[PDB]
């Protein structure tokens, strides 16, 4: 079934008027079913009513309840080289609850409109069945973030090793996590020294070949989610 | 240092005339000059440091010394269904994550098409240059899933993307150390294809978590956990 994210409260009988999003295609008619969700009342199957041949979505039955929000924080530098729509959508698919852009010494790319990021977030959620909408934050400087950082949350970052992340992930005691991936040019030497100086930061290797930032994000999230996260 | 893939043989003194694109790229885009060093490789003779010589205000790269030997080919086979925007990316990520063979697969719900192997191969080279991967993975002619499975080597376990959510316990139980990863198209596998996969004893299903992943996301996430438990991340 198609899935649409809506603003509206969701309950039996809740109505939603197709806001210009009157689709045309995917060519559904009167009586057609789709799934709707809103980020707080879970997932519902709704049926289409059609007053003027406009479209109105009427929620009938709840099909999934609202999960607890995903706790994982994704700290990421925007890239000059490596698409921003892909980075964002993949973070949502891989289970990030918070997307926090980080500005670092070597960043060349820009974040652009947070509006467009949030819209990419919604599209990823609709396509991949994620019912929690991850939060998108305003970009922050890395050093500002590290100074007031909650010590109950471990930051994982990627650094050259043995090149197996698994035994290192296995040693992390904190119940809350954040993955930090830097820009195409990595972290400066000072940034590296500062990360390593933090009690709450752990370095992990990601194999024998250099990975680009977009690759590393999905690869690190996979091993993190499988070892310590919600793939368990 | 920059890294360039070359077709010439490599040894001390080996020369490569930079093509129109390369000269502009190395000299008008990176502004490297006479005596500049860069890295050069060809998929067979390892990786060499070369220096730029110029006979004209035309550039010639002269290999000086070998910095890395040519490694063993990576063994991991990547069996993938076509999707072209996602395809470039797929191909490039596969190289980073260590695939040694890229085998395009036709399945029931395939909607996109390969295009031409020419462009697939150029992407492999780009990725190899960018990430310092010295073995160039081979790109095979597309084949239908049901044909590839007939005489598939009993020796190579196919992992494909179920009841649990964690792939790690399943992956640790794979006795083979020769592997393939299979990822389907956006539309998934038909019921007949699923049956065909579950009925082969050299095939093992793994889950990848509680959210539906895109095929290119799945490919990278799957290769991460396969490399870490069974492959060349260990």
């Amino acid at each position: 079934m198609q899935r649409l994210f809506i603003e509206n409260a969701l309950h039996a009988g809740a109505k939603h008027e197709a806001t210009r999003e009157q689709f045309n295609v995917l060519r559904l008619g009167e009586g057609s079913s789709l799934l709707v969700f809103n980020g707080r009342d879970g997932e519902w199957r709704a049926e289409i009513a059609m007053p003027s041949r406009q479209a109105v979505l009427v929620a009938v039955e709840q099909t999934r309840p609202q999960p607890a929000p995903c706790d994982l924080v994704y700290l990421f530098a925007p890239l000059k080289v490596g698409r921003l729509d892909y980075l964002v959508q993949k973070a949502v698919e891989m289970g990030a609850g918070v997307l926090q852009p980080v500005m670092t010494q070597h960043v060349q790319g820009k974040i652009g409109s947070l509006e467009r990021v949030r819209a990419n977030v919604i599209e990823a959620a609709e396509q991949c069945g994620v019912l929690g909408i991850p939060a998108v934050e305003e970009p922050r400087k890395l050093e500002d973030l590290l100074i007031d950082w909650p010590r109950d949350r471990r930051i994982v970052f990627c650094d050259e090793g043995s090149q197996n992340p698994l035994p290192i992930l296995e040693g992390i005691a904190e119940r809350r996590l954040a993955l930090l991936i830097g820009p195409e040019g990595g972290f400066s030497e000072a940034e590296r020294d500062l990360l390593r100086s933090r009690d709450f930061v752990t370095a992990i290797p990601l194999g024998p070949r250099i990975l680009r930032a977009d690759t590393a994000a999905v690869a690190a999230m996979a091993v993190i989610q499988a070892t310590l996260g919600d793939w368990r």
